[PDB]
């Protein structure tokens, strides 16, 4: 049961999301780029990636582990720095806050994932 709880991370992940979709810095990355609306993006960017998506992708189930949402969730941040790469960019100063907001919260969500795969792994 709850020591090391191998499924703790998916409602951990849950509630992180919640606080991103309420950071002001979340609101260019919260829907897909209108790809329709948007000529260019897909010129620059092989697989767009958003934080509607990722919740989808984790209330679908379809995350293994917690290291599979933050691949997902840094490729957002990558693709913003390829669409936008300037600094003196508020885009890029908004994706830059909130990807240390989330690698700071995930750390410990990933960390204590992998501690109850080892110790499960030791004791199997
Ligand atoms: C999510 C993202 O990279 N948005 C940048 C953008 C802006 Cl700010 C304005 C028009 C189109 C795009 Cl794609």
């Amino acid at each position: 049961s709850m020591s090391y709880d191998i499924q703790a991370w998916k409602k951990q992940c849950e509630e992180l999301l919640n606080l991103i979709f309420q950071c002001e810095d979340s609101e260019p990355f919260r829907q897909p780029v209108d790809l329709l609306e948007y000529p260019d993006y897909r010129d620059i960017i092989d697989t767009p990636m958003d934080f509607a998506t990722v919740r989808e992708t984790l209330e679908a189930g379809n995350y293994e582990s917690p290291m599979e949402l933050c691949k997902d969730v840094r490729l957002i941040f990558s693709n913003s720095k390829a669409y936008t790469p300037s600094k003196r960019s508020r885009i890029y100063s908004m994706s830059l806050r909130l990807s240390a907001f989330f690698e700071e919260h995930i750390s410990s969500v990933l960390s204590d994932y992998k501690s109850a795969l080892r110790f499960h792994k030791r004791n199997t």
